């Protein structure tokens, strides 16, 4: 396990998301499903030129998995996944520029719900989660686990968990007062409201 420091802009956005009073927390789900949909679009588009890109899995889907015992909500996709370089470097570049643009927009009067327009919608996970664990497998790299409970750092390690084939799992370790996001009726309501037209099958798992 390697530990890394967030750059100042992203650390400030994470604190803003964690500290600001904002009741419309449900938008986190739309943001993570949109990220998954974008990753699925990417691998699907690559497979049009190279069909072997799907040798790691032909199914293109999104699963939403609640676990009441562990207090986790997991968003699983079979999209392109992220390499180690994406996790540490490339997405750090995106997080920096997107945070700067988002912070400028917020000062102008934009809403926290507009976060996705800035390419940093993933960070909306911190509206409901105390810790986010990301398990990911890209065709060009090994399976990795990225994790952060904010506080200015994140970790990255090779993951020894169940091999995924290809794709990403965003595991939300929910805050104690955010357990409504584990309820079937609540997740179904949110998906219908914000994610009804996503071009991949979304399966809401139950317990
Ligand atoms: O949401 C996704 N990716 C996430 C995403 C989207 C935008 C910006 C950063 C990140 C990010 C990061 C990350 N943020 C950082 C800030 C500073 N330094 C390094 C960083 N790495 C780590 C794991 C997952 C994601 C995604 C979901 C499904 N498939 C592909 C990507």
């Amino acid at each position: 396990m390697e530990t890394f420091a967030f750059q100042a802009e992203i650390a400030q956005l994470m604190s803003l998301i964690i500290n600001t009073f904002y009741s419309n927390k449900e938008i986190f789900l739309r943001e993570l499903i949109s990220n998954s949909s974008d990753a699925l679009d990417k691998i699907r588009y690559e497979s049009l030129t190279d069909p072997s890109k799907l040798d790691s899995g032909k199914e293109l889907h999104i699963n939403l998995i609640p676990n009441k015992q562990d207090r986790t909500l997991t968003i699983v996709d079979t999209g392109i996944g992220m390499t180690k370089a994406d996790l540490i470097n490339n997405l750090g570049t995106i997080a920096k520029s997107g945070t700067k643009a988002f912070m400028e927009a917020l000062q102008a009067g934009a809403d926290i719900s507009m976060i996705g327009q800035f390419g940093v919608g993933f960070y909306s996970a911190y509206l409901v989660a105390e810790k986010v664990t990301v398990i990911t497998k890209h065709n060009d790299d090994e399976q990795y686990a990225w994790e952060s409970s904010a506080g200015g750092s994140f970790t990255v390690r090779t993951d020894t968990g169940e091999p995924m084939g290809r794709g990403t799992k965003v595991i939300l370790h929910l805050k104690e007062d955010q357990t409504e996001y584990l309820e079937e009726r609540r997740i179904k309501e949110i998906v219908k409201k914000h994610s009804q037209f996503i071009g991949y099958p979304i399966t809401l798992f139950v317990e």
